[PDB]
C-alpha cells in the first residue's frame, strides 16, 4: 500500500502521482519523489468536494 512517489507516481501516472500532491494538503506523503500513498488516488474527489 505505502510505497515512494514518483516511482508509484509514475505507476498509475494520472491517479498516485496526483494523489501525493493533493494528500500532502489531505493528510499523507507529498509528490516530487519521497513519500506516497497508493490507491489514494482519491485525492481528486475528496478533495476537490
Amino acid at each position: 500500500t505505502d510505497v515512494t512517489i514518483k516511482t508509484l507516481a509514475a505507476e498509475r501516472q494520472t491517479s498516485v502521482e496526483r494523489l501525493v500532491q493533493q494528500f500532502a494538503d489531505a493528510g499523507i506523503r507529498k509528490s516530487a519523489d519521497d513519500s506516497v500513498s497508493a490507491q489514494e488516488k482519491q485525492t481528486l474527489i475528496d478533495h476537490l468536494n
